[PDB]
DNA sequence: CCGACGCCGCATCAGC
DNA sequence: GCTGATGCG
DNA sequence: GTCGG
């Protein structure tokens, strides 16, 4: 549905969500507001009353009341007030820096650090992640056109194969479902040598190679199974530089790889639906495994999975192309 | 009425 | 120094 | 804040 349909309502609910998460530190209210905003965003009619909205799942009494105030007055008194609150708006804003969460944002504002300029002037109060988040503040908020995701994927797949042609690497996320833009790049990596009952440095060797060709530019976090950092496509000698981008690389044991690919391909709604159906057929699927459930509900041992389609076959579902996993 | 609302790797803190 | 908790994503 | 056991 077009924004003009209920965009005022859904914008209000998203703003309220952000203040619950970042200022009130009420994560379940953040998700409640997000859920309400999403069910309304998909409603194909211009809402006329709170009562009409309350019929949708995730909209309750209090959001219905807020919708009534918004429809009658064009605003919400509580939102107008917190918007102009210097401390609350600064706390909310600072959490847009990757690495600054609600706790750090509150501590910064408490000691008078409220803006990007304030952070800039106080480097020694920032940890490594937060320094990177500040350095790439604008770039990290830009989306990534699919054409650049393809160029990025070209680099990742080539360098991974260069390190060891037995690696398997899959770029997941909405990109794998065919999205025309992405927010970041999520790479799932495995190697036949690595199983859940099992080489050294398997993730390190790939990260190192991507740094050696100057694709990975910074590291936010790095361990034996998960890397989170920053990358940048090369620019033509004369053209403007590409924005720096967020890339994650996860090393997963081969026997759990396709459960991971499935989960991290999504969508979120599709995953929920597939897990729901799985339980109906007596299986429990999580990010790692699919296990049979006995007649008393006791989970059995993980079942062998050698492809995404194996998982579909277990639950008697015909294979769904990533492109068709919107729900 | 009242608990659930995902989970866990990594960086860093709190406490010992 | 180690162990567990917390913040963050 | 909403849902539901």
């Amino acid at each position: 549905p077009q924004e003009t349909l209920n965009g005022g309502i859904t914008d209000m609910l998203t703003e309220l969500a952000n203040f619950e998460k970042n200022v009130s530190q009420a994560i379940h209210k953040y998700n409640a507001y997000r859920k309400a905003a999403s069910v309304i965003a998909k409603y194909p009619h211009k809402i006329k009353s709170g009562a009409e909205a309350k019929k949708l799942p995730g909209v309750g009494t209090k959001i219905a009341e807020k919708i009534d105030e918004f429809l009658a007055t064009g605003k919400l008194r509580k939102l107008e007030k917190i918007r102009q609150d210097d401390t609350s708006s600064s706390i909310n804003f600072l959490t847009r820096v990757s690495g600054i969460g609600p706790s750090a944002a509150r501590k910064f504002v408490d000691e008078g650090i409220k803006t990007l300029e304030d952070l800039r002037k106080n480097e020694d109060k920032l940890n490594h992640h937060q320094r990177i988040g500040l350095k790439y503040f604008g770039d990290f908020e830009k989306r990534i056109p699919r054409e650049e995701m393809l160029q990025m994927q070209d680099i990742v797949l080539n360098e991974v194969k260069k390190v060891d042609s037995e690696y398997i690497a899959t770029v997941c996320g909405s990109f794998r479902r065919g999205a025309e833009s992405s927010g970041d790049m999520d790479v799932l990596l495995t190697h036949p040598s690595f199983t859940s009952e099992s080489q050294p440095k398997l993730l390190h060797q790939v990260v190192e190679q991507l740094q050696k060709v100057h694709f990975i530019t910074d590291t936010l976090s790095k361990g034996e199974t998960k890397f989170m950092g920053v990358c940048q496509l090369p620019s033509k000698n004369d053209e403007k530089e590409y924005p720096h981008r967020r890339i994650d690389i996860r090393l997963i044991p081969k026997d759990q790889y396709y459960c991971g690919v499935l989960y991290f391909t999504g969508s979120d709604i599709f995953n929920k639906n597939m897990r729901a159906h799985a339980l109906e057929k007596g299986f429990t699927i999580n990010e790692y495994t699919i296990r049979p459930l006995g007649v008393t509900g006791v989970a059995g041992e993980p079942l062998p999975v050698d492809s995404e389609k194996d998982i579909f076959d277990y639950i008697q579902w015909k294979y769904r192309e990533p492109k068709d996993r919107s729900e």
